């Protein structure tokens, strides 16, 4: 088919709904393989849908066109036009290409929906109709916040709660299992496995509130700011109304940004929101490491806990259960850390009225959310729910450490108690064996004094 | 002073300069960790002293310390706080990851000094003891983390925040003052639709206001103190009311809302509160970077740049005024960005019951606070308060741009307006010149029609 | 179809060539959307091909099977089986899943090629045949280096040279155009546009040698190290031979790693090689920024150069040419910076005999190469080749700056010359206008003294 | 000293402490940039002095400076180098991005001191002048970059490299010593096939050897000096032989292969050489992090960890030996990682003819060199030289593992061997116990067949 724009005409694949501007970009921005993610495409479609409704309400668009555009939008949301967005993330910094991609796809489809044809003889026009009362400048940032807030609310937060609930049950289930504490990787005083796990729980609980604190700023929308933030060429009620419409159809508390200049010139809300995410990544990294070290073995590591074997193993090598879910989680955590740096440089690089590092910022942000959400779900289902204590190993280690000598101090002078600890350590004996051989006490009184369950 | 004093510890005797208040352990660390030049920050030292001062008071209250010994330790700490012993802490940041060595440094200095205060002498025949008295009811494991938060919270509340509010106020005043000044907008570095200088500056204001909220949201997690958790978090070897009492004392003497950490395992095993708080700081750094850049580009020139504004020339090519304050600010913003990565790595590396990357983490965190607070204070007083518009240059730019043709649309139609824009662009003429050459309107009409103030 | 392994049987989609282990992973590692990139799949196929050949040579594999496997491998290289590798990057840290994915696909296809069927009744066995004399431990790292070295040699380096050649021609073409230099964004002494561009050229030339210095370490292969690096269960000549085979079929100087322990336990070669890449990213970022700032305008920026308008523009807004290729390049540069951090954390996180952060490291590495290579190509073709000087603007600015007063010093006292500079600056006049009004000289002698083309 | 001295510059007169050698400009910077506590590194100060010393000699050689004045400046610099004026440089790192203020600091100190050396007095009636004499034939723009490379190259060659070679030698000796000690391998933290301790350590050796080469490859770019490029790189206002001559002088007095930069525009506009050199350093940091971690995990215990090796206990829970040197090393490795990001951001931010992020960049670079050099020196002398194997623990681990069953295959077949492994694993028995319980072999046969030394 032959589609055209100001620069003239250009042939586009007949079976496609996109136009000339999308085709040119497809030839000018052939960089790597990353394209806009589905969540962003949906957010962009939702933004066009709400814009169509409000424009209709203000009498700027005919009902016939308004409804057709919204219908084409719903088809995108339904997953009917995934193959219609071939543009790379590495395009113009404002995301203008992707805005045009949606305008053309929506206009062409909306034409067909009105008994028309796709292309040059279309009834609905991409710029004049679909992009009415908008600008690439304020539409893309809006799409970014819609996608981000929805991903955080719908995917990340629920998965975070679920994982916490599981670990919380585990904490309670193992509340009485006393184990040897470790600081600097060295044997220290005892604590219960339940207490150790409760530490992971509190970490996740704290992260949740931190992530929630970032939502309000992300809920602010640029729509209405127009080209530079002044709102020139828009109805005074447009910005507030469109924010309302979007809130209504997504069930999220979106609001119009109090300052459009800040909304257009920066990616601050995302730079901040992502800070909470890298915070979550550091916490998960620690939890994952504890799990895999505690399950290390089966014979030459710590082996205090056991996790489910998900992958098939060698017949001649029973016991080697690699903590794959832990390896997948730690890897994605490193990724979030890196994504943060990319976002920071982009967020700090805005100039004057517009920050033009947007596609890259949203690409990294959405990926982090995806990684963290799916990562917690997988870790939860394929590992966390199955954490079980190797009670024997736990006790063996507890009764093998010299750390329990403390209980004896209250019943025998610091030096005498420490005296048996020196012998046990030196001779390679256990505290009891050394205590009995040194004749400092009897088995009966020893056992009654060294009460690990009493801290 | 060449004269030494023989001090001793569990490992034996070692020589310490006679004129110094530290002991055996501090001397060993000093000789074992000769790494680089970074030592503990003055703020951290003072926080450690405040912690010991509070621990003493409460130990006295619980009758664990003799009133005389307690008051002595308390008085010695106050001298540290008054800046009388800044030279008594020579340990490098690069020491044991728990900060144990610096805890001992404070214990030894406080003991040797309290001894003298009790009519005693410093050294191995001191009246007050480092471990038995000064470190009573505490652990290196829970003391350092506590000092970290005390220092962090106070620096944020007393240094960072006040400076942020001040810069914000200044920019807000500038915003109101230049509200009527219309200038050319710039998107993608290209000329764009007009906006007032006041509106552009209001964007910086909103950025700073948003940053304040984010910083405020990170405070309650930092206010949580680990004191009471002892070695592994269980609180073994501590009076049940200690944690709460010591946290209350701290709150009282600092006037900061400190509270004991609900979960001590999370407090000892991680630096999560700081990883998250620093996330807000790197956010402020990204915003500051953008503001500083806008300021220097807008003041670039004097003849071959943008030159829309003028900034105070603070140092000794006639009109060549380098934006030095802007250069210091952008440089420190990059530092905060790198500091975030160092903090993230340390935060994600906790193992079991204790995170041993603490000195490095607090070192980077407190540096970022100093950099941001002082940077904003400097930028504000040496640049921000004196920003002035170059009204003539601004107006010259507006009248030379092709972006004002939009005002002609309603009078002569879009087609003729676009023709004028094209002519002016192709022939290197101003909009008025092109309009007149074509004869589409009179100069009087142009002057009455194109009013940039109605953008 | 029903495929099975040690854990039992599992149904796999009939029209697919993968087996049970791939199907289980597909259900256990449902994280995000990133899969192994084509270049890595090819490298893995090439590794299996070379392994099959050598195994045949050493008499470990029958000619019938050896040749069939190599044939199945060539089909993968031919792009016939892209849809056969559905595994996510976020899998087991050693890349075992992906190794099994290739073994199963290759075994199944190799069976069909031998008149057999795919599945349980296959003639060629994934583990026993395709993975003969190998381990997931030494195969994945080998695939990583093959993919990395080939991407650097075949894609990155050629694009780097091409871009340099173009800029080099430009430097030469503009060798005589004198322009105003800028330091701190302020007007400074003059230099030619050719000189400024030659700076970009030297930057690229230096980067090339830096990238070349990293190749030798990347050329070292782990194959032969087997499970822990000892080479247990392998023929002594295996490692060297397979390295040779791989060198032969790829035409790259691959060699067997001198130390297999270093090869297995770390990702050091990549951490180092990537360091050169982030170095290249910082250089490109600077070059891209200079281009877009120099082309800023058309009327209110610098506008010293003009670049090609690739995207269609508004009829009523001629002149607004957004530097899109520059925006795409700067965005991907920020990405490489972030990718480096992720790679660093992964490369630093190895434990004992094996680094298990591999899939994430190679994912980031290959993406950086792709971004940089395609980024330079696009920047070159759609921008660099079209850089043209706006000679008029350049001269206007040159004859408008006060910087030329220096030429007068040699003909008139420092103070007198500076005297006219003060007037020009203060009155807003040009150096000549001020010089003539101040009566310090005549137009003739002025023009003969102020020779900008003589530096 | 309360007494002041009146010094003056183009901006006027200002009071300087009478007891100090600096001047008016240094005093203004001191009062305008009160930011944080970081000042120029001693190494950088000395490099700046070396640069001025060389500039003087060559200026004398070209008859641009009077022999008397030249020798005086030269003698004053030597005092700085001898450490006699460390207190004369109070300027913060956070100053003008070109490092102009610190250049002036050295000019003023050198002038005031050279004056006295000529029988003159310091102050506004000095015999030697800061700008006219000490800064002769130079520019702040080309002097600071030069000082940066002098400092960088010397620190790498005299501090970093020697320490690296020393640690490598030590580890190599340990490798040869423990060559016969067979231990259990670990992949994914799980027990794996055996390897000798010497082989595991040889991996650390090869890592360090590879790092040395990478570091060496980055040196020639750092050896390139910008001196001669002047303000914008053209070399305007300089004797044609200056650049080469001054570079030769520097080379002679330092014995380092310094050479003038072939392209001065690349030298002034970027910090590329340092961005690249630091890339090799972050690589060494990742390797060191892995080695330090291996060491601390391998020494973990004494009863509930791995405990395969023992390290020197350097400071004053009997056998509880914290791996403090390991903790300092890992902490500083995270610092180098963050420093790389700060350096990258500054390196990527050059604008036109000059990069004004220099102080921050050199600050981070020299800190990384200090950290790595001192860290390796400390780790080597306080840990590495004393690493000893716990032969009994090692052997206990081997005999308790299921990984040795492989040796039975050739004698009793794979099926029976796997059965023994399964039995032992399910019932918590050693391989010998399971083998004997089944009656598949005699204890004598087990002892003769399973020889871990033949792994
Ligand atoms: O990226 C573009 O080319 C662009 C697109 C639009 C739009 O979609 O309408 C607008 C606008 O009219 O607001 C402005 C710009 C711009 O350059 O700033
Ligand atoms: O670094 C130390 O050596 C240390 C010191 C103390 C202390 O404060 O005395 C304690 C404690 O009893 O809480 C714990 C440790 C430890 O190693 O975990
Ligand atoms: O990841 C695995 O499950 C794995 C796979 C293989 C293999 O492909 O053969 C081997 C090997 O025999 O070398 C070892 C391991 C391991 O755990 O280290
Ligand atoms: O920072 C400065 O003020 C400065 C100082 C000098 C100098 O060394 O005197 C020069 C020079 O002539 O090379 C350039 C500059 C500049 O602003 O670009």
């Amino acid at each position: 088919r032959s589609e055209k724009d100001s620069m003239g005409a250009i042939d586009v694949p007949a079976d496609k709904l996109w136009g000339a501007q999308t085709q040119r970009s497809l030839e000018h921005f052939r960089i790597s393989t990353e394209k806009m993610p589905t969540s962003l495409i949906h957010a962009l479609a939702l933004t066009k849908r709400a814009a169509a409704k409000v424009n209709e309400d203000l009498g700027l668009l005919s009902e016939e066109k308004a409804s057709a555009i919204r219908q084409a939008a719903d088809e995108v949301l339904a997953g009917q036009h995934d193959d219609e967005f071939p543009l790379a993330i590495w395009q113009t910094g404002s995301g203008t290409q992707s805005n045009m991609n949606m305008n053309e796809v929506l206009a062409n489809r909306a034409s067909e929906l009105l008994g028309g044809v796709r292309g040059m003889e279309r009834k609905v026009h991409p710029n004049d109709d679909v992009n009415k009362s908008q600008s690439s400048n304020d539409v893309f940032p809006t799409a970014m916040h819609v996608a981000a807030l929805l991903a955080l609310r719908k995917q990340l937060i629920p998965q975070l709660k679920t994982l916490t609930q599981t670990l919380n049950e585990k904490s309670r289930a193992f509340a009485d299992i006393v184990k040897i504490g470790r600081t600097h990787l060295q044997d220290a005083t005892p604590l219960t496995l339940g207490q150790e796990i409760s530490g992971w729980v509190a970490m996740l609980e704290h992260n949740l509130k931190h992530i929630e604190y970032s939502l309000p700023h992300v809920a602010e929308l640029a729509l209405g700011g127009t080209a530079v933030g002044t709102g020139l060429n828009t109805h005074p009620e447009y910005a507030r109304r469109v924010a309302d419409e979007l809130a209504v159809i997504t069930c999220a508390p979106f609001v119009t940004a109090p300052n459009k200049f800040e909304a257009l010139a920066t990616c601050d809300a995302l730079v901040q929101a992502h800070g909470a995410l890298k915070g979550l990544a550091a916490s998960l990294m620690k939890i994952a490491n504890d799990v895999r070290w505690l399950a290390s073995g089966p014979r030459c590591g710590i082996g205090e806990i056991s996790i489910p074997e998900n992958e098939p193993g060698s017949s001649i090598m029973p016991g080697k259960v690699n903590p794959t879910q832990c390896e997948a989680l730690t890897m994605l955590c490193c990724q979030v850390m890196g994504n943060d740096v990319a976002i920071n440089m982009g967020g700090a690089s805005g100039n004057f009225e517009l920050n033009v590092f947007r596609p890259m910022v949203i690409h990294n942000f959405l990926q982090s959310v995806r990684l963290l959400a799916d990562g917690m779900e997988s870790f939860n289902k394929h590992c966390a729910v199955g954490i079980e204590p190797n009670r024997e190993r736990i006790n063996q280690l507890l009764n093998e450490s010299l750390m329990l000598v403390t209980a004896l101090n209250t019943h025998i002078g610091y030096d005498k108690a420490a005296e048996i600890a020196k012998k046990a350590h030196k001779e390679g004996l256990t505290l009891k064996a050394a205590a009995l051989a040194l004749g400092y006490l009897s088995e009966a009184e020893f056992d009654s004094w060294v009460r690990p369950e009493q801290m």
